[PDB]
């Protein structure tokens, strides 16, 4: 069929629920109290008090 | 009986689980990502993953 890799043909965006970022093992990337949770990219919720 | 409020004889400190501050119901104190997990003062917990 179509191969997304390739040909641009994505779908599964909606499966991530977050990403969290660190360098040197310690140093949570964007940092600086940036987001709303700031430790990490929450993509989407579950629950949401 | 002993009145701990006017002499010092405080006896129940034992019995905090945490406590949070917010200013301007907004910027959770000390924040800046401190401590473990401050945007709660957690004095003590009752189970420990």
């Amino acid at each position: 069929g179509s191969i997304p890799y390739l040909d641009g043909t994505f779908y599964l965006n909606h499966t991530f629920k977050k990403v969290s970022i660190m360098f040197d093992s310690s140093v949570s990337w964007p940092g600086n109290d940036r987001l709303l949770t700031p430790n990490e990219f929450e993509i989407k919720r579950s629950v949401d008090g």
